[PDB]
RNA sequence: CUGCCGUAUAGGCAG
């Protein structure tokens, strides 16, 4: 498995929610620049019983991939409210589990409007054929319209074995799982 | 939130 070394990351006092949300988007901002899909993240610390992602963000990925993303001064800024493990290879053995991105048809008028735009019906129309998520998540805003929307994560069922899969430019799975310690 | 894929009131996705 090639995304055996990590660096866990955790956040230190000031609000612990809104630093995590920052810390996430400095990453996102990272990763696209990069432009790579082979780093994770996974939050170890997490509570889903409590829909808490908790204050310790790991971040995963080969040894070459993990010192690259290192190397650039993305924290730089944030460095003193974080406090840092060393990139290391991870335990072994451990099990794998896939961090995803969860969405929801949470909003029926918007499904009514995409409706509208592939059948020609009326909002009545619509209305009548469409009639009116408990996890942790990050909020981000939208680079492009300043829209801030909540991103929903989940942290799946333990498995033995792993994956060939990537990661999307949020660290999160379109395939890939990672260790879990 | 806004949009994309899909006949979907199927199952996904983008920022």
């Amino acid at each position: 498995f090639t995304m055996d070394h990590y660096l866990d990351i955790r956040l230190r006092p000031d609000p612990p929610a809104q630093l995590m949300c920052v810390l996430f988007g400095k990453l996102h901002q990272a990763l696209v620049a990069q432009g790579g899909d082979r780093i994770g993240v996974s939050f170890p610390d997490l509570d889903e019983s409590r829909s808490r992602l908790g204050e310790r963000l790991r971040i995963h990925a080969s040894a070459d991939d993990l010192r690259a993303l290192l190397a650039r001064p993305w924290l730089e800024g944030l460095r003193d409210h974080l406090q840092f493990g060393e990139p290391a290879v991870v335990p072994h053995p451990t099990p794998y589990r896939q961090v995803s991105r969860v969405q929801a048809k949470s909003n029926p008028e918007r499904l009514r409007r995409r409706l509208m735009r592939r059948h020609d019906l009326s909002e009545e129309e619509a209305r009548k054929r469409i009639p009116d998520l408990d996890l942790p998540f990050v909020t981000l805003r939208s680079q492009s319209t300043g829209q801030h929307f909540r991103l929903f994560i989940r942290h799946g069922p333990l498995q033995v074995t792993a994956e060939e899969g990537g990661f999307t430019c949020y660290g999160l799975s379109k395939g890939g799982f990672v260790p879990w310690f």
